[PDB]
């Protein structure tokens, strides 16, 4: 230990309290696909675009039958505080389930705690896993990097149509021609959270584009 | 066993298309991304590989060392890549690592049993130019990767290193428009496993590149 | 375990909202009270943190420094401390330890499984110049602590170091009254367990200065 | 090792003051607050047995059960109940525990060698009518304990269980005021430790009401 | 290692003709079990192809061949489709793909000093019983001797039917193994990079392809 | 085991038929053929020592040292020897290992106790001038070895290391043709395993050079 | 590894030169004279076979199964006889065993290491009509045997047993005369151990039947 | 277990009817047949003793030491002597061995518990002028040694000693003849085992030189 | 081990000059003196079977089994049976065990090494007629016993038994003399120990029997 989860096997079995209330997993996701992601820790800026971005795209998950949900090792009392602030600060309300894993039972079972990363937080992973749940992919990308929510959704199509045709995708394979575009927005870097309260206070009078004391951007 | 983030890549000595290579000692001072794949002669792989020499520049001026790997011999590799430059008309430029008895494969996690207890998954590792592991994936036998993604990926990690930042969900350095088009949606039929059932492969009416590349759409 | 009167405090170093802190070296010629709650954003907690911020002045002219301790991330501390100074105009002016991997709560017995197997208790320590534990008390989840007895019982210990002393059943050190008022009548409604329970909780008609935190009165 | 909260109170039984109990048998249906004392003739606990003897009706109100502990005898405990009728005026009406071998005292983590290797140190439990561990103080050999705040402990714990709430810090049932007089300023000498000394001690101009209790201001 | 006399070792195992039990889905015929090292290397090509041109000597013996190498099915495939292109011979018989070297162990295939991750040139006659009766283990450098081995299984078929033995060099009837000047060619060892794979095509040998070129010496 | 390949061939000290010998301390320098053969006075063992003796000069030629090997003594050896020099008119050029226990065979993996418990089989071992085992085969008690093969592999082990080549299938140096007479057809009475049926089989009709060797054609 | 006198002689089964036995049940309610020689084609063993044989009526009529035993196999013992009955014109009567692993002549005792690690010692056994061992003897290989003392040996055990009595010192059952010729003086050459000497031995000057067996007169 | 031919023979200190020997070290130089006998005061032990004693010029001038040894003690071995030499005329010229504790017997595998648990078999060896056990006869309680055997045995080794050679079957020095006369059919009557039993066998018509040695013929 | 007394006296089966005994089986029922000497054919032992030879008929009448014991064999037995009639004119009427092996022996404590490793010492042991162990002597190889003694204290022990009494020192049944002459002073040469020295013992001058047994007196 700590393992690499294991492809072609039923996903860690686990039971956990969520912003939803308490899950059985993978169980009561039977006949649903599942992609279970982490984040490090609650009001952090990556971690926060990637919910934004997540959110943004429920609907083409709904619509794949993909049930999303996100783990970090956070109270469910910090994930509720935090949803609400993205909602105050963003407008946008998540709409799926964040799993409390304070203890790190989860985690380790999913091989999320990389040391020399933190020995305290979940790198950034994710896994998809089908209706019969069993997992199919993963990735584990670090603290500094956020993912590609359209990447997450390509792979979903990718697996599905593997089931439904019984195919192999290729490289860069989509189900439909489509473009994906990247705008000026999606060029603004982020400054690495302040650790201190002062430290807080301070970054508000930086000169960034803030949301709030956690969430700052500029551009490279 | 899970590769660790944040620690010195699994260190390994290996012949390759290229020749020897002293991991990841070799390519100090460069990125490195390390892939693997599950097996020479089969569709996905090729259409990787041929998707990763055509990006091969835009690796090359981002100081990242493509290398692949699976557990296919040395002389399958090169047979193989000679079958890529017939058929395709593109010459890989990277190494393929022959690693016969998976030694390299265990240490990186690529065997997954229930995939295979054969040959590696679609795993795919960047390493920075001090030989850290930073970022992993790994897709399934079925699925092939994402190529921009992988470019992407490098990016993030290069520019936070160099501008001391995080990078955001969907963050790309300049903006752009990943295209993708008819030709994407191709799908791939299973290969035939059997000789006789890569004969008749042939005659079945698809659009086959040789008789384990056999492209269709699917409605 | 139960820590012991009369010993050194158990030693640790820990992150907290002031940044990184040994204990006890870095407090010797202060007293030290030691405190922990449960979890960031729960109201008692915050009822807690308010009334030991109000009487920080309080603690500070008696040599005594305010350490708050959760399995919170410095992170969640932030952010409570920012909704606390925004809500109820107090800045909290002591420093919260984040215990990620509850290595100092459970050097300090507070986790008791019966009430969570992830929070600490409401335990709290005195802790002396010399960096001795002195006097501890563990209250439930349910149950805020009371501020102005933490007061006096730093007072008695101050004392009788000082006199050569012991100090006798609900001793003070000059007349004094402790009042209570209507408004510490008001009960704590249990904070919400899930995102929408924490969304119609606001429109329940209680006394909410956020979904976490509503208050009412009994009978 | 630390009783937890939220698990039944460490059972036990024991000799007291006024006869045999088993714990938690004898007590179902009834609040206990068990608090233990170093030493039986010796003058911060003697400032505590008055006070909660003082209340007891405020404890018997709220249906707890208050029962002290000591490693002393019930000879030497009864002895000193009859001093502290005769000094103070009021007759303790709760029982005391004689944990003569220390074995209640060691599953309750009373014992802290530092403090004392053959005393108790102040401890205090508030156990509920099913005989679950609610709430615990541990203070130390100088430091006498607040009544009031053990009522209100017990307050706040009845009113979150009635009421399935929690309670803030500071919180009180009704509003109410806790006034400390001058009375409450006065410390206490610590207790002579020779015969010769308890004589000179009665000698030395203290407000003493015994030779073990000699009050002075600071 | 493995014994003659006794059964030969079982196995299951994937071929370019499906999976094999092994010798159970063999029984009531001889069967000539072989090794090489690697698919796309040049002895291998010129054993495959002589087995391949006398598969009806085979045959007519109630014999099956079998070939085995730790390469994957589908590197066998396309080497027969190769061998197919090049030499216009189709390669008969199926090829086991052992590639965690399960088989390769049971049989002693694996020499370090040779290959750590290639079988040598090991070569089984399995009667119609399943039972090992001779064997040979040829290094790398060496390709095998095809009449020997039909020799051989002429010898122990004689054997088992007539109650005989055979003496040093018995044939069953009169006959001339002649070797001509294409046999006196040897083989230049093959090319392990892809850089050397193209140059060697201009190096002015007979290639058939880059991993197959001839001389003489 | 099985003697591995590319390795230094399994040292040992034997006695032989032309003294004492030190393996492979006293070859090197020299290629060696090491064969094996079940039991002196047996017939197709018999057949191979007359083709290797014949072939001696072929192998001398090639720098390589024959010796062959079985269980049997020093003087059955001999005898043996003798009898092939009055029979067949070849008197055999190179020394024939006694193994009396077993211990080399052992190291060369030559018992099959299935073909036999006492006796090696036909193996077979070519050894370079270095000592280092090259190739070997294994034939059973039944089946006659090919010696013109056995060259073979010499020539193409040999060219092998020269040139820095492989060889092909069916490869040799030069052109040629290996003839099979109507000699080369007959096939082998197993020889008699009592003296009562030694002495009947010399009188039932076969082509006997002596007891143990009597040839028939199918 | 001592045989026991008096106990059922160990038992074994074997090839011989005769088929195979199952020793000692094969020879119930005979008598049985088993013996050991170190090696088919040496010259004192080839000299006691035949003495043996000489004598076989002998042991005939004193119901008495000779039977031989070495390390050979049954291919180098029916050699070997064939080559007595050539060389001698006496053809051996009775079996010989071929112990190729040594395991009979290690149950017997017969291999003394010093003598040789390979050959049995000139190991000599009487087993009685039951099945028991009753006398033995183990001459080195320097020396031949005395075969009329194994004929009396077995007169004085049947003697015994048939007649309840002891036999003394060089006891017989009628007076008699062991004559000892010139021919019985000449000594034995140590035979050849390399081809090479064989070869050479012949043209030495001794009186040679064969190679292995040359007499002279000291 | 079995004394190994070729070795050093087993060493031992023992008393003798000569007084202490240190085997074989007091005897280097010399020749030994070391022999054993079940009893003293046995009849065939008797005639081999007397057998051996009329036959030491022939062991002497051969440079032979005769040494016996049984199990009975220096006591009764004199006394034995005593009685031979009264009832035969005979003086043993050589020394016997007291072997009580069967500490050599042992040594020497004399002890075959069938035969019996408590007396020697009759054993003998020969043993060379360096120590070493050359040769060794194992006969049982019922059967006397043939003394001629023993020093033709003698002569076998001495002269494949002296010569280099071995020695055929039935191999003499020089020709002669073994007379074996009327004296030598006699049989012995198993002694008896009481006293009372030993005064009856001398009245029952037996050829008795003593109550223990009785003979008849057959 | 010791003998021990008011126990059974050790049982064993034994070879002897009268045929087998079963001990103390075959003597129930009767006393036994079972007495150990160290060596057929040695002096002093010769005039102690004499002398319980002669005394044969005073056991006798006293229900007393004599029963001596060597390592020697029963073949020696009987012949120093023969001889010491022949010298001595009395035939030892009462069995003599063959201990060949010691097993005897060792169940009786009789082998005492620096004496003898290979000979018992004059052991004797007086058994009643319930195979019961009631006395021993063990002298050593140079002395002689006094048989007199041997029947007194036979004596005892059957009149103990009878009358339920003890008796004192020097006891005996009825007023008596013991009388040793100018014979009883005869001390006895040791014996010789070769061949040779006994030829040379019977050529030396003094009173010799045989050439075992030789006396002299001292002067």
């Amino acid at each position: 230990v700590v393992s690499l989860p294991r492809l072609g096997e039923p996903a860690p079995a686990f039971e956990a309290q969520t912003t939803f209330g308490p899950v059985k997993f993978p169980d009561d996701f039977k006949g649903q696909w599942v992609v279970l992601f982490s984040h490090p820790a609650d009001f952090t800026p990556v971690c926060t675009t990637e919910f934004v971005a997540f959110a943004k795209n429920y609907e083409e998950f709904k619509k794949r039958n993909v049930q999303l949900i996100g783990l970090s090792v956070d109270s469910n009392f910090s994930h509720i505080a935090w949803v609400m602030n993205i909602k105050e600060k963003f407008g946008i309300e998540i709409p799926f389930p964040i799993i409390a894993d304070h203890n790190m039972e989860v985690a380790k079972k999913y091989g999320m705690i990389h040391p020399a990363q933190s020995t305290t937080f979940t790198v950034r992973a994710l896994f998809v896993i089908d209706d019969k749940g069993i997992l199919r992919a993963m990735i584990y990308y670090p603290l500094t990097t956020g993912r590609n929510i359209r990447e997450v959704i390509r792979l979903v199509d990718a697996l599905q149509t593997a089931d439904r045709e019984g195919v192999a995708t290729p490289a860069d394979w989509v189900p439909e021609p489509q473009t994906w575009e990247f705008t000026e927005e999606n060029t603004k870097v982020i400054v690495p959270p302040p650790t201190t309260y002062e430290d807080a206070v301070k970054r508000l009078q930086e000169g960034y584009e803030c949301a709030d004391w956690y969430i700052c951007k500029k551009k490279v």
